[PDB]
């Protein structure tokens, strides 16, 4: 349970990560 | 458990949002 | 709690491939 959640948090970490690379190329492709 | 069922799901919901920015920022970039 | 640990995967198996589809666009933003 513990440990799941742990995984869930890494999960989510990654997903921040992306969402903020994801937002600098959007920026980047945007005119 | 229930929460926990919660959390994976705001993880899936992030994830589709972001595998649709994704999309369109790669379209974006191609040829 | 098998099911749910299948679910986290699933999450992680899409994050994995969103990770590598934002790097190819990010090279290809990039100077
Ligand atoms: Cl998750
Ligand atoms: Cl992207
Ligand atoms: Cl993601």
């Amino acid at each position: 349970m513990k440990q799941l959640e742990d995984k869930i948090e890494e999960n989510t970490s990654k997903i921040y990560h992306n969402t903020n690379e994801i937002a600098r190329n959007t920026k980047l492709v945007g005119e």
